[PDB]
DNA sequence: CGGCGTACG
DNA sequence: CGTA
DNA sequence: GCCG
């Protein structure tokens, strides 16, 4: 089992999610004190189970696995002993840890703001509706939509989404095209944002284009929530006899750097951080979602697709639906 | 021990 | 600070 | 928390 979760298939459903799940709440909650390493390894040990061919059943089933060593370990046994982990367990029922889940799922929310609220003796929606003056406009929105935003969009209504933005792109710049990445592209039934990347085929013709699609969008009245080459949306989508609100990300690139915003763009986040620690610590190149520098040549590679860059990079080609790191 | 994605709004 |  |  390779250490980097860019060199092993990761498909989106396994044989260990419930092992999984309990080591994310553990991640989660070292996100929530600031504990960014402890945060990682747990994702990462997390993920080593979901690239497993079959379930572990037995501690001994760990050894070697990286990124399991004394406490993850520790959790698994527990689980496997007694179908609980008590550590696990306390961190769910804490008011701590259920105050900024609710808080960092706000649009416009991240760990800091959600801490300062906490310490503030604040812990519920209502608590924040009450104290409007503490609102960004950003967040007065994620508030108001938080109830729609917190429900899975369904691939279905991907689809319509996608047509209608393909048409305000057609407007905005004939030829451009509309690729869906995030979740959606590595195979999920549901979830609850949707990316699209947008370009075109003459180099240089995609300079200025995403303001020009989102006046177009907020015309046709699609855009409850708006703030450049990325745009972090709130649009309306239709929903039988009604509508509701979804989280939606675009974003432009040149043609010339499609197969880096695609391989950003697609994810997972995991996958996405293990990558580039793997590009720059194992390959000495510095990756992003615009190109792959040497910085010894100071050269970009020029690549022309997603493969092109795995083999840069020395790692066998996942295709999307086993990037679910 | 140091390191832990790398950007853009 | 927020977003991915 | 774990790797190297
Ligand atoms: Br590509
Ligand atoms: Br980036
Ligand atoms: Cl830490
Ligand atoms: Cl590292
Ligand atoms: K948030």
């Amino acid at each position: 089992m390779p250490a980097y979760a860019c060199q092993r298939p990761t498909p989106l459903t396994h044989h260990n999610t419930g092992l999984s799940e309990a080591l994310e709440i553990l991640a989660e909650a070292a996100g929530f004190e600031g504990s960014e390493g402890r945060l990682l390894t747990f994702c990462r040990a997390a993920s080593v189970l979901k690239a497993l061919p079959s379930p572990v059943t037995t501690l001994s089933q760990l050894q070697g696995l990286p990124h399991f060593g004394e406490h993850s370990s520790r959790v698994v046994q527990e689980l496997l002993e007694h179908g609980v982990c008590e550590e696990v367990e306390r961190v769910r029922r804490s008011e701590r840890y259920q105050t900024m889940k609710l808080f960092t799922q706000i649009f416009g929310v991240g760990v800091k703001t959600a801490d300062r609220w906490y310490r503030e003796g604040l812990r519920t929606l209502d608590d924040l509706r009450e104290q409007p003056q503490k609102l960004t406009q950003q967040q007065k929105a994620g508030l108001q939509h938080h109830q729609d935003l917190s429900t899975p969009v369904l691939r279905s209504d991907v689809d319509a989404l996608q047509q209608v933005v393909e048409e305000a792109v057609g407007q905005a710049l004939p030829g451009a095209t509309v690729t869906l990445t995030g979740g959606f592209r590595r195979g999920k039934l549901q979830g609850h944002d949707v990316d699209f990347l947008i370009t075109h085929p003459k180099e240089g013709q995609e300079a200025g284009l995403l303001p020009r699609v989102m006046c177009r969008l907020q015309d046709q009245g699609l855009i409850l929530y708006h703030q450049f080459e990325r745009s972090f949306c709130i649009f309306r989508l239709p929903q039988p006899g009604s509508w509701k609100a979804v989280r939606v990300d675009l974003v432009v690139a040149p043609v010339s750097q499609f197969p880096f915003a695609l391989l950003g763009w697609t994810g997972s986040k995991l996958f996405q951080r293990e990558l580039r620690r793997f590009s720059r610590k194992e390959k000495g190149l510095w990756l992003n979602s615009h190109g792959l520098f040497d910085p010894e040549q100071k050269t970009f590679f020029q690549a022309a697709s997603e493969e092109d860059i795995f083999r840069h990079l020395g790692l066998e080609y996942l295709p999307p639906e086993q990037r679910n790191a």
